[PDB]
């Protein structure tokens, strides 16, 4: 009865949370709904990094509407904070509002958030934990990775022909993804950073922007170990996003608004460096050498395919080598298709 | 009302028809159900090439049960024949049984079957045409192709890594397909012939048998233009199936139960030759040169993928060449996945 209703309400809370994806990072996305006598009476989401917490938005909304919250229920994706930020903690707000039941998707893995569940139970409140927990952990996987592993979540996205080519015999890559391009721009609108190698910049001179007009551009991370992009203004160096170039070249020079990060350039150093720049997620977009280096480090792989067939061309993972005896390292968790294209989502075993 | 019931009954007729797939070829698979006062009272399917027609099986079954067929309805996938074979035509049987309504999925494209629909309507019977017609044409696509295009239906099936490799750097292909192997054996149990090149025979020495114990082995078609398989007993030459080797070598010699077909070896000549040997369907299974040659001739392509990644290896279509400017020639009509594997069905645009 209630548990099915709690799942229905948690579904809406997740939908609410998603409104902040790409803006809250590296905070988690959070959604909150306040229910009274079975009706949602207010809603809230975390809108941007350092903005109001979802619970506060929802509770203040309710009060503005003249709702009496005494005896109401809060359904919230993440355990409410129990630390004084700029404001008192959400725990105190919830307690003082008269809310009697708090339903949580997952506990906050960040130690500094404190013991919200315990505080609530110490003030007579019913705390129900784990409603749609798996869905909520997926929702917050960037944050969970950032907090628990101290690195960004890594996705690897490629566009390939049926025969595993990311470019034809001339090195041309245009026009492989078409009807599934919207998925890429969705990803660019959510991932904090997108990452490409210098061979891609030299060959394709890509924008790497989110093409949704009202979206936001992700941070561009350019891997240029040897400094071959020095002294030129490629489209990835346009001043429409934060831009970081990792290189081992002291000589290399990039435009003044681009951060040059002189580095040993190991995947490990790159990921630590990004963590230290508050980047909770990176979308590795190529090319072949980059794919090859990051493949063992990906938390998710998105293979965008086309029914095109090139015959000869640049292989997706041309720098990798394995053989038939090595078992697969990924499982398929989802496939989508449209017209001449399909998208496979894979996750590490 | 009735039309929904006709679709329900036609669904069962299709399910019945499928019991003959792989055995009826090059006849079509056909299913029949007899319904009286809303109940299925008898069923029938075409069991093997030159066997009883589905309608006859169903009508004789009903009579054996003591059912009075006067005023009953027949639902049958394919338009009943109006030619005297060994037996009188199904049209006469149906008329004489007292059946008043005949519901057909699709008309028979074979001219020799005659004008069943018209005969029925001339003997007062209600003929309803086109129920689940698209599904039935899919069911009979081998036969429809055979009759209307005078060639076998061609499917191309490959097993590839994510990066488009059908073999690793050592030429090893073992263990790519695992959890989807059952789909391959299903196909081998239904397609009249399976086809491979000599490079595959030399490298893999495959059985190319249907591994379902109670299935049946398809005809093996081996493409050996140069006669490199001469004088050796590969597993494809075991006497557990009909075997045809196409070659331009007069010198080549194969075991006595193998048919040597001396040919110019064009895809066109091969397909005509197979048509002339009453083969209504061929499953092209590799390798790379063969895939490359047949790709433009495939009616359907089945890409079996694994999340394995080889890095370097033998490309699926290593003999083909295209580029980014060529539009895709296939649409995705279905995707299935399990564990570390996925299957994409593609059809020509
Ligand atoms: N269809 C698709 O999904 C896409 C296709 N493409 C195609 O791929 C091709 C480009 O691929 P490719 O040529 O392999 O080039 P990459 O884009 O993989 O760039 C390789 C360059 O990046 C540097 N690099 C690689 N890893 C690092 C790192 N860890 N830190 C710093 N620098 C690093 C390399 O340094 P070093 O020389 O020392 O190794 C090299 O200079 C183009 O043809 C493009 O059209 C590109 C992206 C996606
Ligand atoms: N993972 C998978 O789906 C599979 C992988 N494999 C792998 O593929 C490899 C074999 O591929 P590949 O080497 O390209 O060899 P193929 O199996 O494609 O065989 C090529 C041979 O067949 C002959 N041939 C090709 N077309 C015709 C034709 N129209 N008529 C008569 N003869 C023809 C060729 O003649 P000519 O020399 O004159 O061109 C050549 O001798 C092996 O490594 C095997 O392990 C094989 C099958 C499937
Ligand atoms: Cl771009
Ligand atoms: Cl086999
Ligand atoms: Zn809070
Ligand atoms: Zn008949």
């Amino acid at each position: 009865h209630h548990h099915h209703m709690y799942e229905t309400f948690m579904k809406r809370a997740i939908e609410l949370a998603k409104k902040g994806l790409g803006r809250v990072n590296p905070n988690p996305p959070v959604g909150a709904v306040v229910v009274k006598d079975g009706r949602i009476i207010a809603e809230g989401f975390h809108p941007y990094f350092g903005g109001p917490h979802a619970e506060r938005m929802a509770i203040e909304s309710a009060r503005k509407k003249g709702e009496d919250l005494r005896g109401a229920t809060l359904i919230v994706t993440l355990e409410p904070c129990d630390h004084h930020g700029k404001t008192p903690p959400c725990t105190d707000l919830i307690i003082e509002s008269g809310i009697k039941t708090v339903v949580i998707g997952t506990r906050d893995p960040n130690p500094v958030s404190g013991n919200g569940v315990e505080k609530f139970r110490n003030h007579g409140i019913e705390v129900i934990e784990g409603v749609l927990e798996e869905e909520v952990k997926k929702l917050c996987e960037f944050f969970i990775t950032y907090v628990t592993k101290k690195r960004p979540f890594v996705a690897l996205k490629y566009a390939s022909t049926l025969d595993g080519k990311i470019a034809d015999h001339r090195g041309d890559s245009k026009w492989i993804t078409d009807k599934l391009r919207f998925k890429v721009h969705e990803m660019r609108n959510i991932y904090s950073a997108v990452l490409v190698g210098a061979g891609t910049v030299l060959k394709d001179n890509p924008q790497l922007t989110c093409r949704l007009k009202e979206g936001r551009n992700p941070v561009r991370v350019i891997l240029d170990r040897k400094g071959v992009l020095s002294g030129k203004v490629f489209r990835v160096f346009e001043e429409n996003a934060r831009v970081i170039v990792f290189t081992e070249s002291e000589e290399a020079e990039y435009p003044p608004h681009v951060e040059k990060a002189l580095s040993d350039c190991s995947v490990e150093s790159i990921l630590r460096n990004l963590y230290e720049r508050d980047i909770d997620s990176v979308l590795v977009e190529g090319g072949s050498k980059v794919f090859s280096e990051f493949l063992d480090h990906a938390d998710v792989v998105f293979g965008f395919y086309s029914t095109k067939i090139f015959g000869k061309g640049l292989d997706v993972f041309s720098g990798y080598l394995s053989d038939v005896s090595v078992p697969p390292k990924f499982k398929v968790v989802n496939v989508e298709f449209s017209d001449s294209e399909f998208l496979v989502e894979m996750r590490p075993c």
